[PDB]
């Protein structure tokens, strides 16, 4: 049987998770219930942000909030602002960091992010439903385990994905931004 993939977000997919993600689409046109493996895919990267959340979060926000939080991090210290809203900001390492997830090649992602934001001080990691990963610099910032946890929890999702016929679909539908 294929299931419905709205189906499947509501239900494995943590409801906060689920909420921020329809925000999400509903303030760019987009509807959950049509376009819903961009919707189980925008869910998973506010995931992967949470997860990998020293950081500030800046994914997920109100977009007013979200300028606000940017523009009073790169006044409090004193950061290149970036031209498109990031992710997340590292207190440690000082720096913006763009997250992406990806069902397609890594390197083809890095290099659309990196080509987007053309910035030199925004670090980029991108990780797959595969397990590979790639980062700005061969700076992976977290642990061996906190990435292995991450990655850990892409193969659930796209375990239970195939468990409802749905992975087929989802791998194959991942456009350019
Ligand atoms: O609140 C959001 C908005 C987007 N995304 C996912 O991240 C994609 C690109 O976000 P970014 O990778 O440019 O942050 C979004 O289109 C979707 O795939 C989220 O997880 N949460
Ligand atoms: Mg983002």
């Amino acid at each position: 049987p294929l299931g419905s993939m709205e189906d499947f977000v509501r239900q494995c997919f943590n409801p906060m998770i689920v909420e921020l993600a329809e925000k999400a689409m509903k303030e760019y046109g987009e509807d959950p219930k049509i376009e819903t493996n961009k919707f189980a895919a925008i869910c998973t990267h506010l995931e992967v942000c949470f997860m990998y959340s020293r950081f500030e979060i800046i994914e997920g926000r109100d977009r007013t909030m979200a300028w606000t939080v940017v523009n009073s991090i790169c006044n409090t210290t004193g950061v290149e602002k970036p031209k498109f809203l990031p992710d997340l900001y590292d207190y440690k390492e000082n720096r913006f960091i763009e997250i992406g997830v990806t069902r397609r090649e890594v390197h083809t992602y890095y290099l659309e992010k990196a080509n987007k934001i053309k910035s030199e001080k925004t670090h980029i990691h991108i990780f797959s439903f595969t397990g590979e990963e790639m980062a700005t610099k061969a700076d992976y910032t977290l642990d061996e385990e906190s990435r292995a946890r991450i990655k850990t929890r892409l193969f659930t999702i796209r375990q239970e994905m195939a468990s409802r016929g749905l992975w087929d679909s989802f791998r194959q539908s991942e456009r350019g931004e």
